[PDB]
C-alpha cells in the first residue's frame, strides 16, 4: 500500500476536464486506487465517485493504491495535479 497527501490547487477542483484527466489517468494502472476527503472514500477510477466527493480549488485528499504497480500509479497522480492538470 502506498499513499500520499496533497493539495487540489486549479481553478474547478475535481471538476471539468481536470475530473476527466484524473479518473482517465488512474485508470491506466492494474492496481486498485481510493480517493479520501472528510471521513469519505471513493473509487478513483470512477467519475460518479470523483463527482459524489465535491473537491474544490484548495481542498486536501489522500490517495492510496494497492497492487503490483502501486507506487508508479501514486507518482502519475501527482505528477498531473502538480501540474494543475495543465493549466496556470
Amino acid at each position: 500500500m502506498k499513499e500520499v497527501t496533497i493539495e487540489i490547487k486549479n481553478k474547478t477542483g475535481l471538476h471539468a476536464r481536470p475530473a476527466a484527466l484524473f479518473v482517465q489517468t488512474a485508470s491506466k494502472f492494474s492496481s486498485q486506487i481510493w480517493v479520501e476527503k472528510d471521513n469519505k472514500k471513493v473509487n478513483a477510477k470512477s467519475i460518479m465517485g470523483i463527482m459524489s466527493l465535491g473537491v474544490s480549488q484548495g481542498n486536501v485528499v489522500k490517495l492510496s493504491a494497492e497492487g503490483d504497480d502501486e507506487e508508479e500509479a501514486i507518482k502519475a497522480l501527482v505528477d498531473l495535479i502538480e501540474s494543475k492538470f495543465g493549466e496556470e
